């Protein structure tokens, strides 16, 4: 476009993965970049153009709002942001059960899967060993290694 | 900035761990500071400018609230104190509970690759000793104890 | 400050430790020292300035409360005393329940690596006791002792 | 103080010790003695100061209340009597169930370490009976009842 930056490159190394790995959903895959201005300078100078500068609120009645006489009411932006933060921080609890209900559940195939992994490693070793005294014995006279070996070989 | 004072390292020190490790989520990575001034000078003499040692208030309505006749009334700082408590209480609770969970978890993971681990060198040195006596009896018609140890030793 | 008493080893005996341990969560560290006076002389005299010896209520409109008519009605100590009494207990039966718990994993714990120990030490006594006749037997052409404790000795 | 009495062995005896031991929380710790008198004698004379023989109210008014014309009515001594009973059963078999619960956990407690203590006495037996096998056969070549029972002896 006319200002294309550097944009193409984050979609494209982004794909299109779900939320999960380890990072609680989501870790740091990028870097901790540098500040972008020295002083505040009022933001951007003329391409910020914010008034937080010169703001200086330091009110009761911006954060906790007020009611002056005759009603005419006004409320603050701290209780709209408690319940965001609320909103966030049960989702992200809602994320960190599912997470470990998903780790749970990975823990238990894989001690499943371990154990019969060693216990087939096991009963292999067994019956090579039962084997060599056939294949040892009489070789003419029994089969060879490799009919056992492929033929009743655990799995 | 005009001031960096010696901030520039303390934030590539914490790099962006989150909350865990040891320490109730976070030890005392710093070290202990003395603390500045013997006398309070009203904090930092110009710099501090509060009324540590002239309000005094030593009043019992401030604590409890109180009401005058025909309304106005007022509410003491004791009700948002019990509340902050509360809230903060809550949330140790909290986090105290998910801890206990992770060291459970921990534990029983740990648990299970010791016993594993000894499973595996008893049955490792049995096989050894097993082969140790195949390789010492026809050295020329049985296969070396390195080929075994190579192709047939639990991982 | 001016008056530092003998706070200081209090604090460097204390140092952070939470609730628990052994004493419903913190025994009785400090030891048991003898009253201030065996008379109240109406507390700390001019210190105190309270009216222990001289209020003297015994009256059951100060504990239960009381009306007057035309509104206008006074409460007791009763009611906020109880309220204080639940609180305590309420908090009291949480800490036990909380110790009990953790009590209860302490003792699994003890068990499992109990009973791992024992396990361990009747395999390694099978272990020495089956090498012992192979070290007795011909020392030439099999190994030694050394061998076995070192890399066939179970952890 | 000005009557001591005889509080100061009972203050003794009694510690800091909890609610526990066998007796629902507590035993008859102290013993059985006779009453102060065979007849009331309006309770302890001028001390007592009571109507336990004068009072007599006999009447359904006191038990069970009763509202005048005009309003004005007085609530009788039942519903506090039920109230009290209440709480002091509830305690009672919060009491009981508290000790039921860890009755069991020290039930289980003995049932392992007894179970623990058979098989380890077993196990030692099969231990001593195969290594007199051993020091009867030659003593020369071999060890001594004392190395077996203190290396390799099951605690």
């Amino acid at each position: 476009m006319a200002y294309p930056y550097s944009d193409m490159p984050f979609g494209v190394e982004l794909d299109t993965s779900t939320l999960g790995s380890f990072g609680l959903g989501g870790p740091q895959t990028q870097l901790q970049m540098q500040m972008p201005a020295v002083d505040v300078n009022a933001a951007a100078s003329g391409s910020g153009g914010f008034m937080a500068g010169f703001s200086n609120i330091f009110s009761r009645d911006s954060m906790f709002g007020g009611v002056a006489p005759s009603g005419a009411q006004t409320g603050g932006w701290v209780l709209p942001a408690l319940g965001i933060g609320q909103a966030v921080f049960g989702a992200i609890g809602a994320n960190r059960q599912q997470r470990a209900a998903r780790d749970q559940l990975a823990e238990s195939r894989r001690q499943f899967d371990m154990n019969y992994g060693a216990q087939r490693q096991s009963i292999n070793t067994n019956l090579e060993d039962r084997q060599r005294a056939r294949v040892a014995s009489n070789p003419t006279a029994y089969e060879s290694v490799d009919s056992y070996m492929e033929r009743n070989r655990i799995r």
